[PDB]
């Protein structure tokens, strides 16, 4: 019998909404949710929440016509989040979840207050970039004060802030976001080796590479969606042009087979030398980047690698050996690039195999992460059952959930054409209001 997709998008919204329950019940405002104990924690600063699944939720509820459960969170907002606050807070995520989740409520509601919160926290984390004479933001910065700390950083949280702050100043009218954020993005990309690829960590006071490891992985992976979505939101050309040179140079030095699969491990970003046998479960955007730069059969060939992970082990393993293609690690982050990957490609020609690869990863998420009051991480995929740890993260409000539904619901709600995610999945191009 075919998949009915609109049940399958039903489901999806249904346990979403069952889900917010939870975080109503007993995590209300606070960051994440543990939902075995049915218990709250502290993501940013220890002791002082910021309703970071909240808003991570915020447009996903828009997006699923969970019109008063939105309402309720964007009042909440409204009322109660600021960030005046004497604590450090990590600029990479801040901006992904925070800056961006407000941005994606703003676009689908209209609403001016979420707009002006997303540019105060903006402007507190400009400082963390002001404080490097290379414009590379502090890895810290403290909310009230402007104190910086860890300049030791990565391409990543250097590079994954052109989307929100290019949007900041579409939206306010003020170049400065969009122009700090390509500056630090463009200081790497000035330092390529000859053969085309950067070193993932960078320091932002010397703005000197502090290892020699080109990556598509953790430290970097980011990056290399920002320069392609910055195109593709903002028609950036230096932006198109960096994005497909990152990727060929990738492709020409870390494209590797082993056996018979493809990954991208790391490598000597002079000498192509390979430097590491990991790849974690979160290279899996990967797929979806290659197909969105114009190279969707070797996006395509990636995907499968994680498509064999997840039938052999049914969850992707955190982190693999691509010498032997068995875990290197037996827990998991409840982790959304499967998904992700399935929809970036999805949306280039509405291949139905997208769809049935990311029903498989819903339902294993449901057979696996299902807890008392919401959607867990895991201890040990390797056990029968698998043993769960006791976590949401903020990420799974804004990003699976969202996937499965764009993918399953056909939502008048979204122009499909037009639709732009962030890397936290923050919708920041393609609403279509009722
Ligand atoms: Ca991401
Ligand atoms: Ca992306
Ligand atoms: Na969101």
């Amino acid at each position: 019998t075919p998949e009915d997709w609109k049940a399958l998008a039903a489901d999806v919204r249904s346990e979403f909404q069952w889900a917010w329950q939870g975080y109503v019940a007993k995590a209300w405002g606070k960051d994440e949710i543990n939902p075995v104990s049915g218990t709250s924690r502290s993501f940013f600063i220890e002791g002082h929440d910021l309703g970071l699944s909240l808003v991570e939720a915020l447009d996903t509820l828009w997006i699923m016509g969970l019109d008063a459960e939105f309402q309720a969170g964007v009042d909440w907002v409204k009322a109660n989040l600021s960030f005046d606050v004497d604590g450090n807070a990590q600029v990479f995520e801040t901006n992904i979840r925070l800056v961006g989740g407000l941005l994606s409520a703003h676009l689908a509601s209209g609403d001016p207050v979420l707009l002006a919160k997303a540019r105060d926290l903006a402007d507190r984390l400009a400082k963390a970039f002001e404080a490097s004479p290379h414009g590379l933001p502090w890895r810290y910065v403290n909310l009230r004060t402007g104190a910086v700390s860890d300049p030791e950083t990565n391409l990543a949280e250097i590079g994954t802030y052109l989307s929100e702050f290019g949007v900041l100043s579409q939206l306010t009218g003020e170049r400065k976001y969009f122009d700090m954020a390509k500056r630090a993005m463009r200081h790497t990309l000035d330092r390529r080796s000859k053969i085309g690829l950067m070193a993932a960590n960078i320091h932002a006071m010397t703005g000197a590479f502090t290892s020699r490891n080109a990556s598509i992985d953790v430290y970097a992976d980011s990056f290399y969606e920002y320069l392609w979505d910055a195109w593709a939101l903002f028609g950036d050309e230096d932006c198109k042009r960096w994005a497909v040179e990152c990727v060929d140079a990738q492709l020409a030095h870390q494209a590797k087979r082993y056996d018979g699969r493809l990954w991208f491990p790391m490598v000597d970003f002079e000498t192509g030398a390979v430097t590491g046998t990991a790849q974690s479960e979160l290279a899996a955007y990967y797929a979806g980047l290659l197909g969105q730069v114009g190279r969707k059969a070797q996006g395509d060939d990636y995907l499968a690698s994680f498509t064999y992970l997840q039938a052999t082990f049914g969850v992707i393993p955190e982190s693999i050996d691509v010498t032997t293609g068995q875990p290197r690690r037996k827990h998991t982050g409840l982790r959304p690039e499967y998904p992700d990957a399935c929809l970036n490609l999805w949306l280039i020609d509405r291949d139905p195999r997208y769809r049935r690869l990311a029903a498989i990863h819903y339902r294993e998420m449901k057979a696996t992460s299902r807890a008392a009051f919401g959607y867990t991480a895991l201890k040990d995929i390797t056990t029968r059952p698998m043993t769960q740890d006791d976590n949401c993260p903020g990420y799974w409000w804004s990003e699976q959930m969202k996937y499965y539904y764009l993918l399953f619901s056909d939502t008048p709600r979204i122009d499909y054409g037009q639709l732009q995610l962030s890397t936290e999945a923050n919708v920041l191009r393609g609403f279509r209001k009722v």
